[PDB]
């Protein structure tokens, strides 16, 4: 699809067996996501945004569908105050900027 | 241009005859750059990001070269962790997410 930037850039992912909405964020390193359950190892990280850091759970290769594509990444759970889809997984479903 | 997000997408814009460094970012709102002078009175602005809110000051009106694009629109100034564009922007230059 071509996304306007008119309003915010939200989708529907699956992940986890779940639908959330989330944010297609191109200035996020990371994929973050409000408090969920993931199965498998995970291990603390730090995150830094506007307003400082937030402490957050890291999980590695985690199935996501995002808009119909399918892509395996690392996702980081906690505190977030929106979900956020970042570069890791936005370079997997093959989304660019243009202009 | 078509920007791929394996990296930052870390663009030059020019604000006030100087050049800085600033990264495109869909998921902001607003335009938010680190501590300048601007001409002109501006007015109170709080926003919120990952770690939570700042407070900063919000300059209307204001000419900005992204990527060689010109805009004219506002600009937040405060204790950002980086130069971001937002969407006020980038919505100005024809910016859309394609994948
Ligand atoms: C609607 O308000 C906003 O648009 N806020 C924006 C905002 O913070 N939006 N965020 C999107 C993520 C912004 C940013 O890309 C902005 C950002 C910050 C730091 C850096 C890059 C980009 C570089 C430093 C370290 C790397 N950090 C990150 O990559 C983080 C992580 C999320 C991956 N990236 C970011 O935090 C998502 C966000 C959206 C709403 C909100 C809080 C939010 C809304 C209402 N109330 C509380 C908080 C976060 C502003 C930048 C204008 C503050
Ligand atoms: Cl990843
Ligand atoms: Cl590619
Ligand atoms: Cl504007």
């Amino acid at each position: 699809p071509q996304i306007t930037l008119w309003q915010r850039p939200l989708v529907t992912i699956k992940i986890g067996g779940q639908l959330k909405e989330a944010l297609l964020d191109t200035g996020a390193d990371d994929t973050v996501l409000e408090e969920m359950s993931l199965p498998g190892r995970w291990k603390p990280k730090m995150i830094g945004g506007i307003g400082g850091f937030i402490k957050v759970r890291q999980y590695d290769q985690i199935p996501i569908e995002i808009c119909g594509h399918k892509a395996i990444g690392t996702v980081l759970v906690g505190p977030t105050p929106t979900n956020v889809i970042g570069r890791n997984l936005l370079t997997q479903i093959g989304c660019t900027l243009n202009f």
